[PDB]
């Protein structure tokens, strides 16, 4: 369920792209759910870990999701003891967010696997580092006019 619980040439282009999306979360799960972390949950712990201190208003706006659902994975992620909250008697929203101890065990730990399991999945294919940096260059350009946008 970690990846389950987390549910014309331009029409080719946007779908060897796009449909590779949840094979991916797929493969990628058995990583996470060994860690008994879910999907959101860990894009949220590694938000809070490339951008601490952050709070629950950085991280809904830079992750782009609804404070209903940041809030409630963030509570999860605290409830399991993965991040850190700064006690102050502000408002939640406004407080600052840090990964504790285990957070970055497990932070870590999931960040080498993923890593691990990609460079294998490139080492299948016959994929150079040219077609990879020119692949992020296609690539980077699409993000931008998504975010330049939205
Ligand atoms: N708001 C929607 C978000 O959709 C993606 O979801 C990403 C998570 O980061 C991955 O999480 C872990 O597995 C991936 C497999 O390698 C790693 O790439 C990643 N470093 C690991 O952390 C997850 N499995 C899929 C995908 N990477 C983007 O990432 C994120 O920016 C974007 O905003
Ligand atoms: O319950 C909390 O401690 C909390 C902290 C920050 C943001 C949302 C929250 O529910």
């Amino acid at each position: 369920t970690a990846a389950a619980k987390f549910e014309m040439l331009s029409q080719e282009f946007f779908n060897s792209f796009i449909t590779i999306y949840r094979p991916y979360l797929k493969l990628t799960e058995p990583i996470l759910e060994k860690h008994n972390i879910y999907y959101g949950q860990w894009l949220i712990l590694r938000d809070i870990a490339k951008h601490q201190p952050t709070t629950l208003i950085e991280i809904s706006h830079r992750r782009a999701i609804e404070k209903p659902t940041a809030r409630k994975t963030l509570k999860a992620l605290i409830e399991n003891d993965l991040i850190t909250v700064e006690n102050s008697l502000e408002d939640k929203r406004q407080k600052f967010l840090t990964l504790t101890p285990k957070g970055h065990e497990l932070y870590e730990i999931v960040c080498l696997d993923v890593q691990k399991l990609q460079q294998a999945v490139v080492a299948k294919t016959n994929i150079s580092q040219d077609q990879m940096q020119e692949t992020i260059n296609v690539m980077n350009q699409i993000h931008e006019i998504l975010l330049k946008e939205a």
